[PDB]
């Protein structure tokens, strides 16, 4: 079931939730862009995972989530095994984000099949990054990791560097990061740690506005050169120009704007 950018009157969330309850064979639920209803977001979340479900992918992107909707999901994650994809990305949580995120992090210990996960954006996931990474080390099958939009520091990227040390992931192909804070120390703070992850297909490492240190551009070029796929890099928010593109090695493309 795909319900992409469908405008709703909020109240119908109940009727839709009731419809979903009868779809006992559902495997893929993608919703996405469910306007901005606010009220009822929990009805969609509640209807799923309530009563043992066999869903393999649950994608709720830009649908407007709240700390309560996230807590409700986490509370019901006692079943829903064989779930592999769980996103809930691009749904900023204005308040109580920490409580909802902590409840989620403390779970996902029965969902053995989870991989290529993204986290809810909200205030303030940074405080639980260390806990997340420690738990991600428990699942070598991780293919992708989404830590988008929220503000990072020069110390958070060093923690990620340590995470990518590391006991081999092998199949980690994508890194999603729609926002960061970078300087003359970072990416250089961790750059080179990804030379051990040559299977990478793409990554964002995005920021707001920063012109890369010549040392970083030269190192980046070598890091990119040694990758196996690199099927279109995205490095958005970086002030790269013709001089850096000359230094940067051959690649399918690099999106910097």
């Amino acid at each position: 079931l795909i319900m992409d950018n469908i405008k709703m009157n909020e109240e119908d969330a109940i009727k839709l939730a009731e419809g979903l309850k009868n779809l006992k064979k559902m495997c893929l639920f993608h919703l996405t862009h469910l306007s901005d209803i606010g009220e009822g977001m929990d009805y969609i979340v509640k209807s799923l995972s309530s009563e043992p479900c066999d869903l393999e992918e649950i994608q709720l992107v830009s649908c407007c989530l709240s700390a309560n909707a996230v807590k409700i999901l986490a509370q019901n994650l006692h079943n829903l095994v064989k779930l592999s994809i769980l996103d809930l990305s691009e749904n900023y949580l204005e308040k109580d984000g920490n409580e909802a995120l902590h409840e989620l992090i403390d779970r996902m210990n029965v969902l053995e099949q989870l991989t290529a996960l993204m986290l809810p954006w909200g205030c303030d996931v940074q405080g639980s990054l260390s806990s997340l990474l420690k738990h991600l080390e428990e699942v070598p099958q991780l293919v992708k990791l989404g830590l988008k939009n929220w503000r990072l520091t020069d110390t958070e990227i060093r923690i990620l560097g340590a995470f990518f040390g590391k006991n081999p992931l092998k199949n980690f192909q994508q890194l999603n990061l729609a926002g960061n804070r970078v300087s003359s120390d970072g990416w250089l703070a961790f750059m080179g740690v990804f030379e051990n992850l040559k299977q990478l297909v793409f990554f964002d490492f995005s920021t707001k506005e920063f012109l890369p240190d010549p040392a970083l551009v030269r190192k980046l070029s070598q890091v990119l050169s040694k990758l196996t796929f690199l099927q279109e890099a995205r490095l958005v928010g970086w002030q790269f120009d013709d001089d850096d593109l000359s230094v940067i090695t051959g690649a399918f493309k690099l999106v910097t704007a």
